[PDB]
């Protein structure tokens, strides 16, 4: 057993979907019955996601062992069956750590520490490390060919493809065949010169990618195999699409598999692709719909919350019925007011970090709260949940947050050191998959069918338990808690006909084909709700 | 008084507009008072571009002085009132003809002929000639910025604006700035490396022209500015617009002339843009409207008809009325047959060459003659039209051309040398504006209000009149005459409504303003035949 | 049998001897029995080396077939026995005046002619014109790499290679591995760049040349291995040596052949090195010396004269007598005199053009002869000393040639056309080799053996037949004639212990192991006065 690697990079221009691609393909190979497993090199200096902001990529991955990753980590989970771990996920910051740390301990011995061979050589090593024990390892180069952020990371590559053999190693390269209306065409003059670029770097592509809005022309992926020294065979169109999960169909259909296992001589199992064909299934046979409105921060970037958004859509499978996210900018609802919230089957309020329209968001909670409205809250929205009901039922004028207000005079919520009273009187982050207590005789702990459960967070704050029993004495449960220090996971509104709120991220656990009990609930309360309303 | 210039490059892509950027800007230029004008050079080793057909590069240029050229041309005496000479235009290979010949009669004296300085120089002096006697100069440089085709230019260029100084010299750049609806955003990328492939042959843009379906914010053009050394108000924004002729609005809108004239320190008068204005008007403003079939070969691409449509347009701008053109296939004619011609108030018939379904535009004019729909013949579809009437009326037995036909047996078109009888008894190409006799009874005559007239012909078969009066005879009109041996230049049918055909290109004088008496007649009597047709 | 093909490419500096090393490798190809030929070509817009002159490129090599070509063809000659033809040299201009007469004749038929495909095409055809029937063909790539002045070359021979595969492909690439005396050691730096040109124009080196004046350490050329993807024995090391015939020798040694045949698996024949180890004995093992002054013009390079050079070189080698060449500018012996030719031992003059002080070529020709001191005149040489003999001996004041002074009076040289006497009356360029009959009688024609014999010329003027008359019958011995016209091919004077002079060049047919006749003469007589003076 020996591994093959493919690399997959591209050019022109960005946001083309690289990791997306990649995944397809795998999900084709796992059909194919390979051991097939992927990579991603992040050209960012950052050495941790965690360095970054939401709003700045997006939502940041939560691997198993805890990692912080490229959110494209948890794409691959959706295309494969196989575990990522930081193995799979490594930055350029993160090379120059520890090469640096490495020169330091004397390492080197006393030799000059240069690109080439040794950050080279730390990308080689990671490499190695990650495909081992694999029988086809993807690995996706990111940034854009042609630009100094990733030239090392071509260079280190180049150089294993000559010392590990072409016969274990293949190029795949992304384009845009972008069509110019004005003309009345596609061109594929970008794509040439794309390819003379790689050529330039001592890389010649093996399979083209040419991503479009509409299928391209035999002559024109003719024209440009004639002009990349490729097959016309390795020249696969690739038109936009309204799921990522049809993709797998797509390279299937133009034997973009076969041709790998020829190279690529791999015997790869029939195709199950019989759960995409359960997607389609359900897509096109719709029964009900509902709508939803999110309120937050980041919504002029649907990425933002983007593994939310998903875990509504799968709540939805399960329950056969549409889901229509309104996004509500919680400053607006500041602003405008409540008015912004009619129209809704239910309510959703996602986390986040920055106060910003945090009011407003409370102002939300509230009027889903006090108007029975299927509320559903998440971190940030928890906080802000605990908040409403404190300040608004139990009473606690400026109910709130220390990462905001120095001295709330009734921090609802707080570091566990700083846990205090409003009188003064006292007593770093939650990161991965963590065990939770739930409530026998709550809703959620029925909802789950299980004792205890197990979900992913991502906050340093807690709540402040000095004034808990301030906010759940007077009416409110506390559906679950967590492990040593019992720090509230789960709220529940005695009366309202559907409304929590939690702590962990249930969106990075909701899967297409098994749903999620929490958004099932929602989602389907949102339903009765409206079907309540009318 | 010294000649300042512009060079005009773009890149990125290809199919921008520069020519239609470059005209506008000098229509302005000419507005404000500055005398202006204009050359393109081109990466072709064509020669002369009477070497390559008409769907090769579209309808060839034909100049005052006679010289074939750029369609470009056309277009920039459109908008300025200067005449676009042999001087305005010249090809890649034409430049090589030039120097090979000047080395072989020794003008190099036993010296090494280099592309620098030797052909770099030639190119110089040619641009130095075009551009004498102009306050402004436009220097349009075709290719693309980064392709082999046209370094030799860049450089050349590079070179001169040193020696004539930064004072008199300005560098505009066409770039693309995409919109990707995957992002919901578009990208600057793509522009930010056109201009640092610039840089890399020693030229520094002052002016950014970003082309796209949609207004660029003011932001992205910031950050253009920022990576390009270039003032923000020197980034224009370009979107898509259904005309060109609303372009110099938009160019002086962004006050693009202003910054020329400070640098560009001209003393520019108020620019006249009533010319548009006035197009504007009746564009919004229409009265009726006809269905025109355009029966042909090349309707693959409207661009080789181009001039053609065009001066179609001009006709509905005179008689107030929208000219709805419909691309019929001789081939499909002539394999479907006459039922592609129903629905249609006027029929029409451009010139070109090739056969491919000749027979079939045949069969149209037979049919538009034959049912008095109102017919329009140019160049070759009056060859057509002749061997119609011939055949079906004068009973020429296979009327025809001897381009195809050598023994057509009544070659009713042939060289003037093969002229000859059905019996075989006998007895290069005209180019350019010539002297046509009409017939004072002719409607034609009457259309143009004189005795003669001068029109642009590029032709080189001839109305066989050894077998004219065969025709003419059988009841035809000849409705004018050239010169020299008054050689057939115009026909009409005795009692069809309208049916006029001619030798000559009266496409490539019309004007929006001026119009065209033959389009005026055309399409007005397309109007006339759709009212009786009702 | 199938064509193997190794392309010669040079980068950093020029001037390393390409086309030494290509000549060695097939000297040493055939001495191992394999059927090897050689191809170069230049990047030059001259069409034909004969539009340029001796002191621009230094000789320009006469074919065979009397193609004027490239001086490295006779270096070609002076290795291998395969001889050369028109198809084994030709430049860029040639290239484009062949494809633009195709474009005028419509070869194209309509098509765009462009450098990629077409000006490859011609290339590539032309290429595999030559290697047709060969085992093994050199090409030679003039040019720089990394300059535009052979890129289409470079991008043509790309293309080739993929498409006839590697199995029949090498390439060979010089570099320069330059000591830097401050440093006290070689530089490898430069090499490491010229070879990232090649990759970035799609070529990947497989043999290294390191051309220096120093072996180079193994550990450099493992260096150099490293980072140019280039197994350590394909990196061979080539100091500067003082004589080209010990190439093959060293090439030899580093086992460069062996590799080849393996790639390169050639059953190749043991290397009969014997050529040149009796030139060395000879070399190492020199008898006596003579002193021979060269009067001329391009002495400033003697490159000009390399031909002639290495005749006397021959002559020397068969009489064992050193030649030791001075160099005298015809200028000086114009402006000081005479006494510039004191202490000679015999006095040659070469041909070329350019009147400049050849008055003072005359002033040698006729001071060697009065005299008595042993000389040779080749081509204008013969001419020079025409004018001498005439004008003093002959008394035909201002005895001259028609293509510096037309109006001569005495018209000595002129073309045939213009054969005319002192009273008015009357009565191309002759190239390659042609018959002359011998005068049995004289001494060249005993000095060859033979009536006749067969030599190449290279001239536009011949011996005024009308005047001379005059000069012969003054007392001197035409010592053979050409043929048809009998022209005066070679002159003797009658009572000169030596004194020849010749329209033909024996310096392209005289080897190192054949001799010739006219240098063995001359150098003997050189010696054998020097005795006489001693």
């Amino acid at each position: 057993m020996t591994t093959n690697y493919i690399f997959v990079t591209g050019g022109v221009v960005s946001s083309l979907g690289k990791g997306i691609a990649a995944a397809s393909l795998a999900a084709i190979l796992e059909a194919r019955g390979l051991n097939v497993t992927i990579m991603k090199l992040d050209p960012y200096i950052n050495v941790d996601p965690g360095t970054m902001s939401p709003i700045q990529h997006g939502e940041v991955f939560v691997t198993e062992d805890g990692a912080e990753t490229d959110l494209d980590l948890g794409h691959y989970e959706r295309f494969i069956r196989t575990k990522m771990s930081r193995r799979n996920n490594f930055t350029t910051g993160r090379i120059y750590s520890d090469v640096l740390r490495k020169e330091r301990r004397g390492d080197y011995l006393g030799a000059t520490v240069q690109v080439i061979p040794h950050i080279t050589n730390a990308i080689k090593e990671r490499v190695l490390e990650g495909g081992e024990g694999h029988d086809v390892v993807l690995v996706e180069i990111g940034g854009t060919v042609g630009d100094i952020e990733s030239l090392p990371f071509l260079e280190a590559i180049r150089q294993m493809a000559v010392e590990i053999g072409r016969e274990h190693t293949l190029f795949m390269h992304l384009t845009l065949v972008p069509y110019m209306a004005a003309s009345g065409e596609v061109k594929t003059k970008p794509t040439q010169h794309s390819v003379k670029e790689l050529l330039s770097i001592g890389i010649q592509p093996d399979i083209l990618i040419c991503r479009s809005d509409r299928a391209v022309p035999a002559n024109e992926r003719a024209k440009i195999a004639l002009f990349c020294n490729v097959p016309e065979k390795a020249v696969i169109s690739l038109k936009d699409v309204d799921s990522i999960y049809k993709i797998p169909g797509l390279l299937k259909s133009q034997g973009l598999d076969d041709y790998i296992c020829k190279r690529f001589s791999l015997n790869c199992p029939e195709a199950n692709l019989s759960e995409w064909e359960q997607v389609i299934f359900e897509e096109a046979n719709p029964v009900s719909e509902v709508t939803i409105g999110m309120v937050g921060k980041y919504i002029e970037l649907p990425d933002a919350y983007k593994s939310v958004i998903e875990a509504l859509k799968h709540g939805g499978l399960k329950n056969r019925v549409s889901v229509n996210i309104k996004l509500i900018d919680s400053q607006d609802v500041e602003t405008r007011g409540v008015e912004i919230l009619k129209g809704l089957d239910a309510i959703l309020v996602p986390g986040g970090f920055g106060y910003r329209g945090v009011e407003g968001m409370i102002t939300t909670a509230r009027f889903a709260r006090e108007n029975n409205i299927p509320y559903l809250g998440i971190c940030l929205g928890m906080q802000v949940a605990l908040i409403d009901y404190a300040r608004h039922v139990a009473n606690m004028e400026n109910a709130n947050s220390t990462e905001f207000v120095p001295d709330c005079k009734y921090p609802v919520v707080a570091l566990i050191t700083e846990w205090r009273d409003e009188n003064g009187n006292v007593e770093t982050m939650r990161l991965g998959a963590q065990q939770c207590q739930l409530v026998d005789d709550s809703l959620v702990r029925q909802l789950y069918n299980a004792p205890t459960i197990v979900e992913r967070h991502r906050h340093r704050y807690e709540v402040n338990n000095m004034l808990l029993k301030q906010i759940e004495d007077a009416g409110l449960r506390v559906a679950g808690r967590s492990g040593d220090d019992q720090l509230v996971e789960i709220i529940e509104v005695p009366n309202h006909p559907w409304f929590v709120a939690c702590q962990f991220h249930p969106e990075f656990t909701s899967t297409p084909r098994d749903g999620h009990p929490l958004f099932a609930g929602f989602v389907k309360a949102a339903s009765e709700f409206q079907k309540r309303q009318a």
